[PDB]
DNA sequence: GTGGCGTGGGCGGCGTGGGCGT
DNA sequence: CACGCCCACGCCGCCCACGCCA
């Protein structure tokens, strides 16, 4: 398990090295990717895209029990718990 | 199922999400983080200190569509909207 | 009766961190 | 490194419901 986090407070470690530059970024609020609509700083590229959907509807995903829908598959998994 | 259940002695109550687990156990803890600035009473819960919060600037946002009494909350004005269809 | 309101439960919205596949 | 799933946690804030109070 390779890759340490070197900051200080912080023992953290990670088994490649996109996971440890990832991390970095939350010692440093680094927040490269911007919401063409809302103009709000995210730390990353999936969490833009799942945040778009919060303007944009897009809603893949679907309760196999309801057919209902969600912006994300997490969601889904703990929406579909509500049937059993 | 329900894979959360809580841990308690005479509390037999499950859920599916730890948060809800997390927000249950207060009841136990008698915790109340949340704050009212005006009166300083404190409360278990975000959501019921933003209603409580109602009953000292009288905001009321929901309003009857039958005769238009305005309530501080939803259900204040659904139980009201059952006497339209009453006697 | 009607309405004020504390407060728990269900559950969707969604930020965001790790793990990891390609 | 890049993109982009899957997963997990935590808080927010709605609906509902009940139940006690004036
Ligand atoms: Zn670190
Ligand atoms: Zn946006
Ligand atoms: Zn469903
Ligand atoms: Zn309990
Ligand atoms: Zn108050
Ligand atoms: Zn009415």
């Amino acid at each position: 398990r390779p890759y340490a986090c070197p900051v200080e407070s912080c023992d953290r470690r990670f088994s490649r090295s996109d996971e440890l530059t990832r991390h970095i970024r939350i010692h440093t609020g680094q927040k490269p990717f911007q919401c063409r609509i809302c103009m709000r700083n995210f730390s990353r590229s999936d969490h833009l895209t799942t945040h778009i959907r919060t303007h944009t509807g897009e809603k893949p995903f679907a309760c196999d029990i309801c057919g209902r829908k969600f912006a994300r598959s997490d969601e889904r998994k703990r929406h579909t718990k509500i049937h059993l």
